[PDB]
């Protein structure tokens, strides 16, 4: 099966393509391996996990702006 | 501009998903919508309500992606 650098690096690659159904397959695998690693490969993990978070909440946040333009360009094309 | 260019680039902003100028031209439509001739009008009318399916459907696809993230989140949060 796929180790846990080969899945953290598929993790990123993911999220640079902004890719999500694929990083939600990719964590779920990543499940799997999260309590048998050393403390300190752990704790660098829950660290970049915090770096990918702010990541996809930027594009969160991203998507909401883009459907509030959308919202009101409706309010020319509706009626 | 004129309104047939107007419209030609009305249509070329929602093909690229480009909403801020889209709304932009729609801003700048108005002025011209009550000089008309009457079937120039319900052209452009019909035209909009297949324009804002368009977009209704890209609004959709958004909040598609928006619960992924929701999801990716709650994964990454464990």
């Amino acid at each position: 099966g796929m180790n846990i650098d080969e899945i953290e690096r598929k993790i990123d690659e993911a999220i640079e393509k902004e890719d999500y159904e694929t990083l939600l397959s990719l964590l779920n695998k990543r499940k799997e391996l999260m309590e048998g690693l050393p403390k300190d490969k752990l704790s660098e993990i829950l660290e970049k996990d915090r770096k990918r978070l702010e990541i996809i909440e930027k594009r969160k946040t991203a998507l909401f702006q883009e459907i509030n333009v959308i919202r009101e360009a409706r309010s020319s094309l509706q009626k």
